[PDB]
Protein backbone atom coordinates (compact mmCIF):
# COMPACT_ATOMS: atom_id res chain seq x y z
CA UNK A 1 0.00 0.00 0.00
CA UNK A 2 1.06 3.47 -0.87
CA UNK A 3 -1.15 5.64 1.43
CA UNK A 4 0.25 8.97 -0.16
CA UNK A 5 -1.97 11.35 -2.66
CA UNK A 6 -0.93 11.82 -5.96
CA UNK A 7 0.96 15.69 -5.89
CA UNK A 8 1.03 16.01 -9.91
CA UNK A 9 -1.03 14.65 -12.12
CA UNK A 10 -2.11 15.03 -15.75
CA UNK A 11 -6.00 16.94 -15.75
CA UNK A 12 -8.20 18.23 -18.10
CA UNK A 13 -8.55 21.79 -17.71
CA UNK A 14 -12.49 22.32 -16.89
CA UNK A 15 -14.23 26.08 -17.83
CA UNK A 16 -12.51 28.88 -17.73
CA UNK A 17 -13.55 32.63 -16.05
CA UNK A 18 -12.19 36.30 -16.20
CA UNK A 19 -10.95 38.08 -13.40
CA UNK A 20 -11.42 42.20 -13.29
CA UNK A 21 -8.29 44.11 -13.06
CA UNK A 22 -5.00 43.96 -14.67
CA UNK A 23 -6.17 40.30 -16.21
CA UNK A 24 -3.39 38.43 -17.19
CA UNK A 25 -4.85 35.32 -15.06
CA UNK A 26 -8.40 33.73 -15.08
CA UNK A 27 -9.61 31.34 -13.40
CA UNK A 28 -9.67 27.55 -14.32
CA UNK A 29 -11.37 24.38 -12.67
CA UNK A 30 -9.42 21.36 -12.38
CA UNK A 31 -11.59 19.20 -11.26
CA UNK A 32 -12.81 19.72 -8.55
CA UNK A 33 -10.18 22.89 -7.50
CA UNK A 34 -10.64 26.22 -8.56
CA UNK A 35 -6.60 27.75 -9.75
CA UNK A 36 -5.04 30.96 -11.51
CA UNK A 37 -4.14 30.40 -14.68
CA UNK A 38 -2.03 32.69 -16.50
CA UNK A 39 -3.68 34.67 -19.79
CA UNK A 40 -3.94 32.50 -22.51
CA UNK A 41 -2.34 29.40 -20.98
CA UNK A 42 -5.14 26.79 -21.37
CA UNK A 43 -8.17 26.72 -23.03
CA UNK A 44 -11.14 24.25 -21.64
CA UNK A 45 -10.55 20.76 -22.39
CA UNK A 46 -6.42 21.34 -22.74
CA UNK A 47 -4.54 18.71 -20.75
CA UNK A 48 -1.88 19.89 -18.10
CA UNK A 49 -0.14 19.23 -15.72
CA UNK A 50 -1.53 19.98 -11.89
CA UNK A 51 0.10 20.37 -8.78
CA UNK A 52 -1.61 19.94 -5.74
CA UNK A 53 -1.42 22.13 -2.57
CA UNK A 54 1.14 20.65 -0.12
CA UNK A 55 3.68 20.02 -3.00
CA UNK A 56 6.64 20.93 -2.85
CA UNK A 57 8.83 22.23 -6.55
CA UNK A 58 12.39 22.05 -6.55
CA UNK A 59 13.22 25.42 -7.90
CA UNK A 60 14.11 25.42 -11.56
CA UNK A 61 14.06 29.01 -13.04
CA UNK A 62 13.54 27.09 -16.81
CA UNK A 63 10.98 25.02 -15.47
CA UNK A 64 9.10 26.92 -12.90
CA UNK A 65 9.91 30.73 -13.61
CA UNK A 66 6.88 31.75 -12.21
CA UNK A 67 7.79 30.32 -8.96
CA UNK A 68 11.22 32.02 -8.69
CA UNK A 69 9.90 34.32 -6.16
CA UNK A 70 7.82 31.94 -3.83
CA UNK A 71 11.12 29.56 -3.00
CA UNK A 72 11.78 28.79 0.55
CA UNK A 73 13.88 26.70 2.44
CA UNK A 74 12.60 23.01 3.17
CA UNK A 75 14.53 20.24 4.05
CA UNK A 76 17.73 21.64 2.76
CA UNK A 77 16.67 22.28 -0.48
CA UNK A 78 15.40 25.83 -2.40
CA UNK A 79 11.98 25.22 -3.38
CA UNK A 80 8.14 26.28 -3.19
CA UNK A 81 5.47 24.87 -1.23
CA UNK A 82 1.98 24.99 -2.89
CA UNK A 83 -0.50 26.92 -0.69
CA UNK A 84 -4.17 28.24 -0.64
CA UNK A 85 -4.43 31.51 -1.82
CA UNK A 86 -6.86 34.47 -2.66
CA UNK A 87 -6.15 36.17 -5.95
CA UNK A 88 -8.38 39.23 -5.97
CA UNK A 89 -11.36 37.80 -4.20
CA UNK A 90 -10.77 34.17 -5.88
CA UNK A 91 -9.74 31.35 -3.85
CA UNK A 92 -6.87 29.79 -5.43
CA UNK A 93 -5.06 25.93 -4.44
CA UNK A 94 -2.53 24.33 -6.48
CA UNK A 95 -0.39 25.00 -10.01
CA UNK A 96 -1.88 24.09 -13.27
CA UNK A 97 0.92 24.45 -16.31
CA UNK A 98 0.24 23.32 -19.64
CA UNK A 99 2.08 20.30 -21.67
CA UNK A 100 4.34 22.63 -23.33
CA UNK A 101 6.51 22.69 -20.25
CA UNK A 102 7.23 19.05 -20.08
CA UNK A 103 7.72 17.26 -23.67
CA UNK A 104 8.69 14.09 -21.68
CA UNK A 105 5.11 13.89 -20.71
CA UNK A 106 3.95 13.83 -24.32
CA UNK A 107 2.52 10.46 -24.16
CA UNK A 108 0.82 10.57 -20.70
CA UNK A 109 -2.61 10.49 -20.85
CA UNK A 110 -5.17 11.98 -18.58
CA UNK A 111 -5.27 10.61 -15.13
CA UNK A 112 -1.41 9.52 -15.11
CA UNK A 113 0.79 10.00 -11.87
CA UNK A 114 3.37 12.09 -12.55
CA UNK A 115 5.06 13.00 -9.56
CA UNK A 116 7.85 10.59 -9.19
CA UNK A 117 8.83 11.36 -12.99
CA UNK A 118 8.76 15.27 -12.12
CA UNK A 119 10.69 15.23 -8.64
CA UNK A 120 7.77 16.28 -6.32
CA UNK A 121 7.34 15.77 -2.73
CA UNK A 122 5.10 16.78 -0.08
CA UNK A 123 5.63 19.58 2.00
CA UNK A 124 4.89 18.74 6.18
CA UNK A 125 4.77 21.82 8.40
CA UNK A 126 8.22 21.40 10.55
CA UNK A 127 8.74 19.31 13.90
CA UNK A 128 10.54 19.96 16.81
CA UNK A 129 13.14 17.49 17.66
CA UNK A 130 11.34 15.39 20.05
CA UNK A 131 9.19 14.73 17.01
CA UNK A 132 12.18 13.70 14.31
CA UNK A 133 14.05 12.34 17.20
CA UNK A 134 16.91 9.85 16.16
CA UNK A 135 15.73 7.85 13.35
CA UNK A 136 15.60 3.71 13.63
CA UNK A 137 14.54 2.75 10.18
CA UNK A 138 12.55 3.18 7.58
CA UNK A 139 9.17 3.27 7.13
CA UNK A 140 7.95 -0.58 7.31
CA UNK A 141 6.73 -1.50 4.07
CA UNK A 142 3.99 -3.68 5.18
CA UNK A 143 2.50 -1.23 6.89
CA UNK A 144 0.54 2.13 4.89
CA UNK A 145 1.11 5.25 5.44
CA UNK A 146 -1.74 7.53 7.28
CA UNK A 147 -3.06 10.08 4.28
CA UNK A 148 -6.17 10.66 3.24
CA UNK A 149 -7.03 11.53 -0.87
CA UNK A 150 -9.55 14.94 -0.62
CA UNK A 151 -12.68 15.24 -1.75
CA UNK A 152 -12.17 17.64 -4.31
CA UNK A 153 -10.29 14.53 -6.36
CA UNK A 154 -13.52 12.25 -5.84
CA UNK A 155 -16.44 13.75 -7.50
CA UNK A 156 -17.44 10.76 -9.44
CA UNK A 157 -16.83 8.26 -6.61
CA UNK A 158 -18.95 10.72 -4.10
CA UNK A 159 -21.59 10.07 -6.61
CA UNK A 160 -21.20 6.52 -6.87
CA UNK A 161 -21.16 6.20 -3.50
CA UNK A 162 -24.41 8.21 -2.53
CA UNK A 163 -26.42 6.13 0.04
CA UNK A 164 -23.40 4.42 1.71
CA UNK A 165 -23.04 5.13 5.22
CA UNK A 166 -19.68 6.90 6.48
CA UNK A 167 -17.87 7.19 10.11
CA UNK A 168 -17.58 11.29 10.46
CA UNK A 169 -14.28 12.11 12.53
CA UNK A 170 -12.45 15.03 12.98
CA UNK A 171 -9.25 15.36 11.46
CA UNK A 172 -6.42 16.63 14.31
CA UNK A 173 -3.90 18.92 13.16
CA UNK A 174 -0.71 17.31 14.98
CA UNK A 175 2.28 14.94 13.41
CA UNK A 176 0.74 11.37 12.09
CA UNK A 177 2.42 8.63 14.52
CA UNK A 178 2.24 4.66 14.19
CA UNK A 179 2.72 1.63 17.03
CA UNK A 180 2.91 -1.31 15.47
CA UNK A 181 3.59 -4.96 16.55
CA UNK A 182 4.66 -7.34 13.82
CA UNK A 183 5.41 -10.87 15.64
CA UNK A 184 7.85 -10.26 18.78
CA UNK A 185 8.66 -6.49 17.17
CA UNK A 186 6.72 -3.61 18.77
CA UNK A 187 7.63 -0.26 16.74
CA UNK A 188 7.03 3.66 17.10
CA UNK A 189 7.12 5.63 13.68
CA UNK A 190 6.89 8.97 13.10
CA UNK A 191 5.58 9.90 9.72
CA UNK A 192 8.76 8.38 7.55
CA UNK A 193 10.84 6.73 9.64
CA UNK A 194 11.14 4.48 12.55
CA UNK A 195 11.78 5.93 15.67
CA UNK A 196 14.25 4.94 18.30
CA UNK A 197 13.19 4.98 22.19
CA UNK A 198 15.60 8.23 23.16
CA UNK A 199 13.96 9.22 26.39
CA UNK A 200 13.10 12.52 24.72
CA UNK A 201 11.40 11.43 21.76
CA UNK A 202 7.95 12.27 21.69
CA UNK A 203 5.69 9.73 19.71
CA UNK A 204 7.92 7.29 21.95
CA UNK A 205 6.56 9.62 25.40
CA UNK A 206 3.32 9.10 23.97
CA UNK A 207 3.50 5.39 24.01
CA UNK A 208 4.56 4.74 26.83
CA UNK A 209 2.09 7.72 28.73
CA UNK A 210 -1.17 5.51 27.55
CA UNK A 211 0.28 1.87 28.04
CA UNK A 212 -0.48 1.40 23.90
CA UNK A 213 2.40 -0.59 23.73
CA UNK A 214 1.46 -2.97 26.43
CA UNK A 215 -2.18 -2.77 24.87
CA UNK A 216 -0.61 -4.17 21.72
CA UNK A 217 0.49 -7.11 23.13
CA UNK A 218 -3.16 -7.73 24.84
CA UNK A 219 -4.06 -7.92 21.45
CA UNK A 220 -1.51 -10.11 20.35
CA UNK A 221 -2.56 -9.49 16.79
CA UNK A 222 -0.04 -7.60 14.26
CA UNK A 223 -1.53 -4.60 14.36
CA UNK A 224 -0.78 -1.08 13.24
CA UNK A 225 -2.29 1.85 15.57
CA UNK A 226 -2.16 4.63 13.69
CA UNK A 227 -3.07 8.18 15.12
CA UNK A 228 -1.45 12.07 15.46
CA UNK A 229 0.04 13.50 18.28
CA UNK A 230 -1.16 16.50 19.72
CA UNK A 231 -0.70 19.31 22.67
CA UNK A 232 2.05 21.14 23.78
CA UNK A 233 5.18 22.21 21.14
CA UNK A 234 3.08 21.40 18.44
CA UNK A 235 1.54 23.23 15.48
CA UNK A 236 0.91 25.87 18.28
CA UNK A 237 -1.20 23.50 20.49
CA UNK A 238 -4.75 25.00 19.87
CA UNK A 239 -6.20 22.38 21.60
CA UNK A 240 -4.77 23.72 24.63
CA UNK A 241 -3.91 20.19 26.11
CA UNK A 242 -1.24 20.13 28.86
CA UNK A 243 1.47 17.84 27.72
CA UNK A 244 1.08 15.85 24.58
CA UNK A 245 -1.26 12.77 23.85
CA UNK A 246 -1.99 10.55 21.01
CA UNK A 247 -5.33 10.32 19.09
CA UNK A 248 -6.18 7.00 17.40
CA UNK A 249 -7.43 7.15 13.55
CA UNK A 250 -6.72 4.30 12.35
CA UNK A 251 -5.96 0.71 12.61
CA UNK A 252 -4.19 -1.55 10.31
CA UNK A 253 -4.41 -5.11 9.58
CA UNK A 254 -0.80 -5.65 8.77
CA UNK A 255 -1.15 -9.48 7.61
CA UNK A 256 -4.42 -8.81 5.65
CA UNK A 257 -3.06 -5.61 4.41
CA UNK A 258 -5.79 -3.73 4.98
CA UNK A 259 -7.27 -1.25 7.54
CA UNK A 260 -9.54 -2.34 10.33
CA UNK A 261 -13.51 -1.02 9.33
CA UNK A 262 -15.03 1.95 11.66
CA UNK A 263 -16.78 -0.86 13.98
CA UNK A 264 -13.62 -3.25 14.18
CA UNK A 265 -11.74 -0.23 15.37
CA UNK A 266 -13.89 0.77 18.01
CA UNK A 267 -14.21 -2.81 18.55
CA UNK A 268 -10.45 -2.95 20.13
CA UNK A 269 -10.16 0.47 21.32
CA UNK A 270 -12.96 -0.51 23.74
CA UNK A 271 -11.32 -3.61 24.50
CA UNK A 272 -7.54 -1.72 25.15
CA UNK A 273 -9.28 0.78 27.41
CA UNK A 274 -11.19 -1.44 29.39
CA UNK A 275 -8.07 -3.16 30.32
CA UNK A 276 -6.40 -0.52 31.74
CA UNK A 277 -4.76 1.05 28.11
CA UNK A 278 -5.70 4.26 28.08
CA UNK A 279 -5.86 5.01 23.92
CA UNK A 280 -8.15 8.32 23.24
CA UNK A 281 -9.89 8.24 19.66
CA UNK A 282 -10.02 11.57 17.84
CA UNK A 283 -13.53 13.00 17.86
CA UNK A 284 -16.41 10.98 16.17
CA UNK A 285 -19.12 12.61 15.08
CA UNK A 286 -22.64 10.87 14.20
CA UNK A 287 -22.53 8.50 11.12
CA UNK A 288 -23.25 10.44 7.95
CA UNK A 289 -25.76 8.48 5.33
CA UNK A 290 -24.09 9.72 2.01
CA UNK A 291 -26.01 12.13 -0.13
CA UNK A 292 -23.99 15.03 -0.49
CA UNK A 293 -22.24 17.38 -3.48
CA UNK A 294 -18.25 18.28 -3.25
CA UNK A 295 -19.59 21.80 -1.87
CA UNK A 296 -21.52 20.21 0.99
CA UNK A 297 -19.11 18.03 1.75
CA UNK A 298 -16.33 20.71 2.60
CA UNK A 299 -18.95 23.06 4.16
CA UNK A 300 -19.35 20.40 6.53
CA UNK A 301 -15.59 20.80 7.27
CA UNK A 302 -16.08 23.80 8.88
CA UNK A 303 -16.42 23.42 12.58
CA UNK A 304 -15.37 22.36 16.15
CA UNK A 305 -12.04 20.94 16.97
CA UNK A 306 -11.39 18.56 20.13
CA UNK A 307 -11.70 21.82 21.92
CA UNK A 308 -15.13 23.38 20.83
CA UNK A 309 -14.13 26.77 20.29
CA UNK A 310 -11.11 26.04 17.84
CA UNK A 311 -11.84 25.75 14.63
CA UNK A 312 -10.77 22.35 13.05
CA UNK A 313 -8.39 21.60 10.28
CA UNK A 314 -11.62 19.18 8.57
CA UNK A 315 -13.10 15.74 8.42
CA UNK A 316 -12.39 13.09 7.74
CA UNK A 317 -15.30 10.17 6.18
CA UNK A 318 -14.31 6.41 6.32
CA UNK A 319 -17.21 4.19 4.46
CA UNK A 320 -17.91 1.30 7.25
CA UNK A 321 -17.21 -1.30 4.60
CA UNK A 322 -13.49 -0.11 5.24
CA UNK A 323 -12.57 0.22 1.17
CA UNK A 324 -13.38 3.81 0.84
CA UNK A 325 -12.04 6.77 3.08
CA UNK A 326 -11.43 10.51 1.87
CA UNK A 327 -10.80 13.13 3.54
CA UNK A 328 -12.35 17.38 3.41
CA UNK A 329 -9.91 19.94 4.78
CA UNK A 330 -11.93 23.50 5.74
CA UNK A 331 -10.86 25.70 3.19
CA UNK A 332 -11.21 28.68 6.21
CA UNK A 333 -8.88 26.41 7.86
CA UNK A 334 -6.73 26.76 4.97
CA UNK A 335 -6.65 30.05 4.31
CA UNK A 336 -6.53 31.19 7.79
CA UNK A 337 -3.53 29.03 9.12
CA UNK A 338 -0.93 29.24 6.23
CA UNK A 339 1.76 28.06 8.64
CA UNK A 340 0.01 24.85 7.84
Amino acid sequence: SMGVRKLATIRTAGEITPIAGAEAIECCHVDGWTCVIKKGEFKQGDRGVYFEIDSFIKEDNDRYPMLSKQVIDYEGQRGTRLRTARLRGQLSQGLFLPMDRFPELASNQVGDDVTEILGITKWEPPISTNLSGEILGEFPTFISKTDQERVQNLIPQIEENKGQKFEVTVKLDGSSMTVYRKDDHIGVCGRNWELRETATNAQWHAARRNKMIEGLQFLNRNLALQGEIIGESIQGNLEKLKGQDFYLFDIYDIDKAQYLTPIERQSLVKQLNDNGFTVKHVPILDDLELNHTAEQILAMADGPSLNKNVKREGLVFKRLDGKFSFAAISNAYLEKHKDR
